[PDB]
């Protein structure tokens, strides 16, 4: 809506405040101008039509339970935001500052999140299974970067494919987390994970097998659950670029690591300039392997370590 900038302050799920931009026209809208063409967060009122009403407030004061998951939703696209542009030069998923658009409270009881085609869906979880899923920067991040596939490498969601799309976001949310420095991880979901149950998570990068996901193409799963098993055999990737970044040795094969800003580059670039709808693991490998020798040199240190990680987790 048309209107003028503004800060409000809130909560988030977590319970942590933080500053928000907002857009005041006799209301106060979750509608942040500062970054391209806006983001802006709904209200889907616990029910599933969608995008929802354009979240509005009377005070610009965001402490109220119902605001948390809003706040979040708004303030984490923001950070992600900032990821991309600052990092890759990339201006929103579509490259072009297309605005970004969130809705919370999705449904009832609502364990998942999702991007829908057009913007990003969050439930408020069961209070048993997750917290609403906002509260956790990397699935805020892991969500936005389904829509920088989707615009992208186009990665089909089913199989291998799947499983690189789904590592993708894995990837990208972490890396997320990590440029916003608070309690960063190689963990999935951990803020917003099983309140119950601490030291957990949804999923692990760096030993995907703690969950009983895959961290070798010899136990990669073929059968036909979740699209192929896309959250599932996501792990081989997630591992192969976690022993990218950190290093290690695993079923024997030593990992020289080369960090994280380096894993980012040869993985955006491989997403953006190499990855098709159709690739599979294989071709995953030697689009990073390409990759890191675009950027460092074919005889760089960089390429020795990507080769090592995929073969490590048996990708050839
Ligand atoms: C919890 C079940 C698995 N979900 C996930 O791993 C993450 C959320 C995590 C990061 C907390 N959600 P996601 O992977 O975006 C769910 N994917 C999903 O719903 O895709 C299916 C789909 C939805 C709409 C349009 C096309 C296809
Ligand atoms: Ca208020
Ligand atoms: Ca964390
Ligand atoms: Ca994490
Ligand atoms: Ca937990
Ligand atoms: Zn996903």
């Amino acid at each position: 809506i048309t209107g003028t900038s503004t800060v409000g302050v809130g909560r988030g799920v977590l319970g942590d405040q933080k500053n928000i931009n907002t857009t005041y026209s006799t209301y106060y809208y979750l509608q942040d101008n500062t970054r391209g063409n806006g983001i802006f967060t709904y209200d889907a009122k616990y029910r599933t039509t969608l995008p929802g009403s354009l979240w509005a407030d009377a005070d610009n004061q965001f402490f109220a339970s119902y605001d948390a998951p809003a706040v979040d939703a708004h303030y984490y696209a923001g950070v992600t935001y900032d990821y991309y542009k600052n990092v890759h030069n990339r201006l929103s998923y579509d490259g072009n500052n297309a605005a970004i658009r969130s809705s919370v409270h999705y449904s009832q009881g609502y364990n998942n999140a999702f991007w829908n085609g057009s913007q990003m869906v969050y439930g408020d979880g069961d209070g048993q299974t997750f917290i609403p899923l906002s509260g956790g920067i990397d699935v805020v991040a892991h969500e936005l970067t389904h829509a920088v596939t989707d615009y992208t490498a186009g990665l089909i969601y089913q199989n291998e494919s799947g499983a690189i799309n789904e590592a993708i976001s894995d990837i990208f949310g972490t890396l997320v987390e990590f440029y916003a420095n608070k309690n960063p991880d190689w963990e999935i979901g951990e803020d917003v994970y099983t309140p119950g149950i601490s030291g957990d998570s949804l999923r692990s990068m760096s030993d995907p097998a703690k969950y009983g996901d895959p961290d070798h193409y010899s136990k990669r799963y073929t059968g036909t659950q979740d699209n192929g098993g896309v959250h599932i055999n996501s792990g081989i990737i997630n591992k192969a670029a976690y022993l990218i970044s950190q290093g290690g040795t695993h079923y024997g094969v030593s990992v020289v690591g080369i960090g994280r800003d380096k894993l980012g580059k040869i993985f955006y670039r491989a997403l953006t300039q190499y990855l098709t709808p159709t690739s599979n693991f294989s071709q995953l490998r030697a689009a990073a392997v390409q990759s890191a020798t675009d950027l460092y040199g074919s005889t760089s240190q960089e390429v020795a370590s990507v080769k090592q990680a995929f073969d490590a987790v048996g990708v050839k």
